[PDB]
């Protein structure tokens, strides 16, 4: 854990060379198109973000401080409908188990029956509590555990052949809101997305997710861009960030424009049968990213050729020409 970084104000967030090397670059081809890009979420590539189900990295402490700040200002970024309380406990169990198993230097879990002992040495938390008893924790169980894991989480109720967004912790969204989407179904919350409905992508994706079973979780990557390493790109806070999209110039692309990648986990929760959706969000500046000449060239092509409805949906319009011009310098064939 490096010294405390900000994702707001002075934006002191930066990647080490190791964090650059393991950034989940999300483009398998020189152009991007939506698809059902799901795979089994099996451990692979030691040191990579695909090694564990829940990835904890050098920015862990920084990110939990940012989450704490978002929540100080807006506690309503976390919602658990009453029927999702058991799902919220399942979530806490799954996170604590995996974290204590995968990062034993930082986390520990000892249990006897519902008497649990959790230590988070990274954040200096030493908690004896009762599993299932919300009065034994200093807050609601989803909020308790997600204040201690990177990325966002939605918790979906599976009923009536559909998935409903009935709980979550959403403090670093790519321009959407859990309070808006609360209680929506899978096609409904995806209603703003261009093209993918007509292509069948959301039909097929629902069908795959509905069949996810215990111990066979699934993953995919999503991506966008963000000006500055701003994690809280929410509607709630638009006045704080939306105007930065007007500040990009040919001289500052490399410092301002960041590639934002979500490593998404879909895992069946065993007591409730709810589906956990982990949104693990990574940020990299274009200066950092162009370290890697292959990534630079490929990003140039992707951004040059991206369908305009996708570009526009992703919020990249206002600065896209400046960006493409900048990136062209890293593409010899162009
Ligand atoms: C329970 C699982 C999921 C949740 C909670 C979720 C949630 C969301 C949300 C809230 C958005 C933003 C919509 C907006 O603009 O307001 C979104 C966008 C999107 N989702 Fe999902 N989603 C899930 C699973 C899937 C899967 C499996 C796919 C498979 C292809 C997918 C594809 C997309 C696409 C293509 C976009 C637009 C993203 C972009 O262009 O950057 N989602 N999702
Ligand atoms: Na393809």
């Amino acid at each position: 854990f490096k010294p405390l970084e900000s994702y707001r104000e002075d934006f002191s967030f930066r990647n080490s060379p190791a964090a650059i090397a393991r950034f989940p670059f999300p483009f398998p081809e020189d152009q991007y198109m939506y698809s059902v890009n799901l795979e089994p979420a099996v451990s692979r590539d030691p040191g990579s973000v695909f090694e564990h189900q829940f990835d904890v990295d050098e920015h862990y402490v920084s990110e939990m401080a940012e989450r704490a700040r978002v929540l100080e200002l807006d506690p309503g970024r976390c919602l658990v409908m009453p029927h999702m309380a058991q799902a919220a406990w399942d979530t806490l169990a799954m996170l604590m188990e995996h974290l204590a198993r995968d990062y034993p230097q930082h986390f520990r879990l000892t249990r006897q029956g519902d008497a649990w002992h959790w230590q988070n040495l990274a954040l200096g938390i030493d908690q004896r509590f009762t599993f299932g008893d919300p009065a034994s924790l200093p807050c609601e169980p989803l909020e308790y555990i997600t204040r201690q894991m990177q990325g966002d989480f939605a918790v979906l109720d599976q009923r009536d052949g559909d998935l409903f967004m009935d709980a979550g912790m959403v403090t670093c969204p790519a321009d959407w809101s859990l309070r808006f989407d609360a209680g929506m179904s899978f096609k409904q919350w995806h209603s703003p997305v261009p093209m993918a409905h007509q292509m069948g992508v959301f039909d097929r994706a629902l069908k795959y997710l509905l069949n996810i079973q215990v111990g066979a979780p699934v993953r995919r990557l999503n991506w966008t861009l963000t000006i500055n390493p701003r994690l809280d790109t929410s509607p709630e806070t638009y006045h704080e960030w939306g105007n930065d999209r007007g500040k990009v110039t040919p001289d500052n692309v490399g410092r301002l424009v960041h590639l934002r990648v979500e490593l998404q986990l879909m895992a069946r929760l065993p007591r409730s049968n709810a589906l956990l959706f982990g949104i693990r969000t990574y940020l990299i500046s274009l200066d950092e990213l162009v370290s890697n000449p292959a990534w630079a060239q490929r990003l140039h092509r992707v951004m040059r050729d991206l369908p305009d409805p996708i570009a526009d949906y992703k919020g990249i319009t206002r600065y896209r020409q400046t960006l493409v011009d900048w990136l062209r310098r890293f593409d010899p064939e162009a």
